């Protein structure tokens, strides 16, 4: 948009954080996986990723997102991770209810380092934008979606095609 | 202001908040988003119970039992922690409750920093129990040591039923 | 064994070595601070790439370009610099990528020495590339002009491919 | 003249400097490498933080722990190490520090041969805390016994906050 890059349910929304572009490399993060363990970055070395970045998996729209991206990207091939500000608690019991015990789930509630670093703060909700970043083994960003209003999906077709490709 | 989570030392953030004090206000979120203050509540006694999260154990069994234990038609149970919003209107929905009060500090601290309960390490709020009278003066307060173990149920649902 | 840095002159210091020469051996440090050598590398063909430093972004970019189009199926790609193990240590961790070898000369500058390309002004190794052959012979050497500026790439790679 | 790492003997090397004693001169480069020596503080008291590497978990912690204990309105405090000014720079802006003063001894070993804490077997420099009053009289001096222990944090701000 002409004041802020999004909307969240058609309400103005700033971004807060780093832009990160298409052809720019991969910042460093660190995270929690659902036992509070630090995740980063480097967790994923010599991997292809499909980031999924989403403001709750309690909400519906998330829930699919989370599902879809999951169940269409080859984790034979590479990573899919899912990072949100829901506290570790909530993903790990959403991942048990789902009885999805293959689904990588990280948060990002204690420092927003992830969304800080790439650009997908939430400011007014302190909760991360729903976006996708392809980044393949070297840790180039080939593809990036900020979904422009955050209620709607992503493109998923372009995201698979761009891991795919890789 | 020293406890510890999992046997791990943990510094409090936030003003110290003791029994004989007024409490203060603070702004937190319900389960649509909408904003709620202590003034919500005027007029009417509180006990607050407050978690590390309710996608625990511990804090789930807290909730409960101070929803299902503390009289209703007499005053106000709160439960508070930094579980988002979402979270905690899921978690009404999976109890089976219409009857119990959820309230979301993630986006600010602001019931955390003003009640001295924020645990700096993890940002999450640390296991405690104020109760409040109708003049919103402290009359009971529990932090509790270990953050993983219950408070004490008793003691702080008989400060309650006795103002 | 004169180079300028952001336009100004700097002596390289060390013994001078040309294409045709067999490469020297020298002493390293890795992450762990282990001592490495080239001797350690035996049999395989070698691109070493050398940098001021990998915390600024010329030799950072360089670093991650050397690795990513390198085949190394076949070969081997060295990054050697001033830089602390501890930094270089860090600095592989931020970038989370696979199988980058670096390593330090902070100690001795005994690949610096060994190599003709240690800034002797600053401390700091000239910005340079030398591959090396599965004998060690030096098939193809840059010691960058203006060492702000990128190595030659393409150069580079296609005589490591050659090999 | 001797101390240890991780439980192996290290020699230290350079004049060694006692309470009492007036502070030698040094000179260091900061984040730009710009040369900073002695009298760039002058007028001041001064708290010397010496560090090993900034990259590493205790000399990061001790860093941290001197600039938000020590009073900045009433001296300075100085974190010196053998790391590059780029590790330094890099290490000030990704952990937010706007107001930490790091400063580079890799060039020469200027301040590490003039104060005695050299390590030998490494070139880092030992763990260690100088205070300096404004005469740059060293009112106190600790070199750590194990250098993956800790300063004595307090004894070095009394000494500090006493003059």
């Amino acid at each position: 948009g002409s004041m802020t890059e999004i909307t969240f349910k058609g309400g103005p929304i700033h971004l807060k954080g780093q832009q990160i572009n298409e052809g720019d490399f991969a910042p460093d993060f660190t995270v929690l996986d659902n036992d509070l363990n630090q995740v980063t970055l480097a967790d994923y070395a010599g991997k292809k990723k499909l980031i999924s970045v989403v403001p709750s998996i309690d909400t519906g729209v998330c829930d699919q997102q989370t599902r879809k991206f999951n169940s269409d990207a080859s984790k034979e091939e590479g990573i899919v991770l899912t990072i949100s500000a829901d506290l570790p608690f909530a993903q790990k019991r959403w991942c048990a209810s789902a009885g999805l015990d293959n689904v990588i789930t990280l948060s990002d509630h204690r420092d927003l380092s992830f969304g800080e670093n790439y650009g997908v703060v939430m400011e007014e909700l302190r909760l991360l934008a729903r976006a996708v970043f392809v980044l393949d083994a070297d840790n180039k960003v080939v593809y990036k979606e900020i979904v422009s209003e955050g209620t709607d999906f992503p493109d998923f077709d372009a995201a698979l095609a761009a891991y795919k490709n890789i």
